[PDB]
């Protein structure tokens, strides 16, 4: 980087020099009207070109030679090494008449160098590099470099308070002083100052104490210079995460300015830059190692509990059981809790967005462990209704981290939608290019009600299920054909028993058979949309049975539990018990749904929600989510398409 | 693209088959209970294979083979020409039963094939291709593709009104009549409906009538379906230039819908989509060649408009002249009108900004050439604070359309700004990439009194020129050393004459001479920024000079006319008669500004705008703007950063 620099008449000029700069001067204008040629001398640590027309000469510090004076006759100043107390480094013109060789007049520039570099970790390995010559630019991929920002998700200061953040060290070196007139200054724009804040500690003297120095309502702070070789430790937070509006860069800056003098404003002489990427949220596949299993349900669904403390006792998983709070649905930990994650290189931690049905009043309930964020509406709202594929590709265009799953209704329909604020969230984290499908055929209308993905036990592969109407009606008819038409469902339901609900029944419903016959074609809109946008095969697919019924909007429930909203720990699978016909006195629906999984290596276990119920309804008064383990795969590695 | 169609029991399902998808058909769900085995009959025109397990093979039309019937065996169906009158296209199932041989039912598809494209230029060539693959992204650069739009920018229909348009062709082919029960439907999101609009004729068999069918509340349109090979044609606009909220991307879909049932909504069957992307506008630099010469001024000021009108005569430039206008400042051709263009592969024209000082009562004078788009504050909000550079490469980074600069003040200094609405658009042109000046040293705060840009004769080179009052210092000492002291500046500006200002008291004012020495270093903060954001070094510099005087805001206005806003048409350069000091009866300024110029082939003409006016003190009273060729390289080719 080049600066100009004037020499002033018969003075020596006096400025900071700053490394990795250069100054070009211009020694004409400084001179006496009736001088004609120039000599100049300059210190050891001070090198010196002479530059004619872009041709350049080194010079001796103690020559004689002369040039003449023109306004195209100009310096070239460079130093390699900071000033110290030792330091005298100068250059001095002498000027010069017609009948020369006594100076008439001389002019100089007394120079203090100094480093002065604001540096962050850039190519993300946890450390704060020297000056990364990148620093100022944010790339993605296995290549790309600038440094990775964390939102504060807990929401005078304790260092330890700050030990998640994001370090940035201001490096310095130079003599005891800056000279007269100059202050440094760290700052940012005011769009940034509710993305950011920085902390550092003011009086290092008096105390620790680390102080919100840049932020809300502060844009700009003076930090004091200290001679020698010097760091100043600053921390730094992300305040949100990437949104409509909000790219989720942000920039930090430091300057070097002079005093002018009253009421005017102070030159930047020097300003050095760092920009931090905001790490997005990211959800974790059912494909990801299980870590924790929290469920929800009422304290006296005593089944419930049994069945899924043994399922998990099969696994390394822990437990965490929960129960029904007033200001939530009985599935919340299923609907207003999603579990997620973030990563910079120095650290990572799982993060819980909450949505609670009537607001705060869990955060205590999930442990220190978690960053937790809670929203400031439709069915379709709940994060029932948000799932996430495995990693997959489509066309050549690799997704690593998998893509995000919403439930819609047609574009045209009219039908209702999860709220724009929500879905420009999704979509702004752009590491998991989000996908609508068709949920609003459902009464509640969340994906998580018709589809799920399972790993295949002993490859790197995966399994989407769907619900199938189809499924059912030909096991129905087939049990039918072979005598087993008397079959009852609903067994130990004590609430269902005068229904007498048979596989005859069933078969025998015309309306209900049409009704089923609708929700295939809704099913198989989301199955073609799901083979295009994933990349899937039908030999990716299993067809679970399920069957709905339909109420006067024409949107389906459940008439007996959906089987494929399960519990996806590796191998073992936590499955709705879906009390259907007994033959053979076990369930056709069991050992239908045993028969085309376990041959894959699948283990399943049903778990029986409902019988604390006495009856099925189509609504389920318990929940489940799982905490995984993060993706190997970092985010900042993938390449997302440009907005 | 594959797409799920299920056999209904005892029926023959009837399905419109969209070419470039192929079906993959169960045939099991409608099989009867008791039904063993399946063979299949099919038309000439549609290719069956029998898929078991992933395996496919091909079948017969009319063969006797049976396959098992399982869930896991299916059919793929494909059809490569579109259905005629003379078509019956078709699948049938046979079922056995376990003593088979003959059917006990039968179950089918009756097929029309009907092809559906909805066509606009994406390969950039101006002509509309057939289903482009790349139709629905949008790419940057030499290899990119994607359809471009132009805003409308004058602001039933006629065709011929609709002649600069995008068009947009859906293509189909099929028999007579699509079957009962779907229709085609176009149509945009809310988002995009105040982005777009889109025309075509509805009725045509009543004539040509263009209407209005997408865009603000109409958010789709119904097309019927002509038989044959038909094409409809549609003309599209954009409505707005990229901005802070839109990036300029905007989608229309093609949907082909069945109708289900009452209270139903209707199911996209197949839907097809094109993206366009907003041209920008982009602004001419002074190295492009010129067109037309716009100037303003009070009727009466004759020596203006007689050298201007010499000047213009010697370039094969039109002279257009405007006078003042209630509503806008006297500078207002260069003040309230920038000039820019935008441009499509099938089309281009000028495009004007305006912002008028007190708002519209203009259009009528540019002509029926020019787009014109008006605003909806500083002085800093002014045109004479744009300017935009030759086309460089810095770093190895390469702006073929230059760099928008905007004068500005220090981030914390607490100074003017250009508003953030006309900031944020010129960012989000994208082409042009902004730089931000220092202006607000000045008292009117324009980029133009201080710099400008002009090419070097018969060389693809170019110089900038900058303001420099230590030229203007050095000169008049020179000439007073030589005796000249008395040498007197403003010769006939008889409202001058009593101030008495000669070389002698410029020099010998101290103040004057400090607030310049301040205004260099303002001037030379920007020449830094020029260098880096530019990449010039100062070979590619030449300073004019120039002289201001110091407000009580400390900022500058010029003691004699800023020299450095001049008319640039190739090599001849219309500038401001600065007025100086007589030497030898000629205006030693006048002088070395020739000196530094015609050695470069530079032609120099000096305009007087201030005589009419008796005197001069700070402020010019006419401007000028001039309409240039757009660049050769066209901006689609570019690869901006991203954002
Ligand atoms: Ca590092
Ligand atoms: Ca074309």
């Amino acid at each position: 980087r080049e600066r100009t620099v004037r020499l002033q008449y018969g003075s020596r000029v006096e400025a900071v020099y700053v490394l990795g700069t250069y100054l070009w001067t211009d020694v004409y204008s400084a001179a006496p009207a009736g001088a004609q040629t120039f000599s100049l001398k300059h210190s050891e640590h001070v090198w010196v070109e002479v530059v004619r027309d872009g041709e350049a000469e080194e010079v001796a510090t103690n020559g004689k030679q002369r040039w003449l004076l023109s306004p195209s006759t100009t310096l070239r100043v460079t130093m390699s090494q900071a000033s110290t107390e030792a330091s005298s480094d100068k250059v001095t013109v002498n000027y010069y008449d017609e009948e020369g060789s006594i100076p008439i007049d001389q002019a100089g520039l007394f120079l203090t160098a100094i480093e002065i570099s604001l540096d962050v970790d850039a190519d993300r390995d946890g450390v704060v590099e020297k000056n990364n010559p990148k620093k100022a630019s944010w790339t993605w991929g296995p290549e790309g470099q600038g440094a990775i920002l964390l939102v504060n998700c807990d929401r005078v200061y304790s260092k330890e308070d700050l030990k998640d953040m994001s370090q940035m060290i201001l490096r310095t070196k130079g003599p005891d002083r800056l000279p007269a007139g100059y202050e440094i200054v760290l700052y940012i724009s005011m769009s940034d100052s509710d993305k950011v804040g920085v902390f550092y500690v003011e009086n290092p003297f008096f105390g620790q104490r680390y102080i919100h120095i840049l932020g809300r309502r502060k844009l700009y702070h003076v930090v004091k210079y200290t001679g020698g070789s010097a760091e100043l430790l600053f921390f730094v937070e992300g305040l949100c995460f990437p949104d409509e509006g909000f790219s989720g860069l942000v920039s930090i800056h430091v300057s070097l300015l002079e005093y002018m003098a009253q009421d005017i404003p102070l030159t930047p002489i020097f300003t050095d830059t760092v920009i931090f990427r905001i790490a997005p949220w990211i959800m974790t596949p059912n494909i990801l190692p299980p870590v924790s299993v929290f469920v929800c349900c009422m304290k006296d669904n005593y089944l419930f509990l049994k069945e899924v403390k043994n399922l998990v006792e099969k696994t390394n998983c822990e437990l965490k059981v929960c129960f029904q709070y007033l200001n939530r649905g009985d599935r919340w930990i299923q609907d207003e809790i999603a579990f997620g994650y973030i990563e910079a290189p120095h650290k990572g931690f799982p993060v819980v967005l909450d949505s609670p049905r009537d607001g705060n009043l869990v955060k205590e309930l999930l442990g220190p462990d978690f960053g937790y964020v809670t929203r400031e509406v439709t069915s379709l709202d709940s994060f029932g209704n948000l799932e996430v594929s495995p990693p997959v590709t489509v066309n050549g265009k690799t997704y690593p981290l998998g893509r995000i799953l919403i439930g819609s209704s047609f574009p045209l329909s009219g039908g209702r939608r999860m709220t724009k604020v929500v879905r420009d969230f999704l979509k702004a984290q752009q590491v998991q290019a989000p996908v609508e499908l068709y949920s609003d055929w459902l009464t509640v209308g969340h994906v998580d009600e018709f589809m799920s993905f399972v790993p295949i036990p002993g490859t790197k592969k995966f399994l989407l299920l769907m619900a199938s109407t189809s499924a059912c009606y030909k096991l129905f008819r087939e049990k039918q054909k072979d005598g087993h038409g008397e079959a009852i469902m609903f067994k130990g339901l004590g609430g269902m028993s005068s229904k007498r609900i048979t596989i005859n029944k069933i078969l025998s419903n015309e309306s209900l058979v049409q009704e089923n016959l609708y929700f295939q074609r809704c099913l198989d809109w989301n199955r073609d949309i799901l083979k295009k946008e994933l990349g899937l095969t039908e030999q990716d697919i299993i067809d679970l049975p399920a069957l709905f019924k339909m109420d006067e909007d024409h949107r389906a429930r459940a008439f007996f539990p959906n089987m494929v909203n399960m519990i996806v720990l590796d191998k073992d699978l936590g499955i709705p018990k879906p009390f259907g016909p007994q033959v053979e006195e076990e369930c056709c629906l069991e050992m239908h749904v045993r028969g085309l999984l376990e041959p894959l290596g699948l283990e399943c276990t049903f778990i029986d929600d409902i019988s604390a119920y006495h009856k099925f309804l189509g609504e389920v008064h318990c929940g489940t989510n799982v905490r995984r383990k993060p993706f190997t795969f970092k985010w900042w590695h993938m390449v997302p398409s440009r907005r």
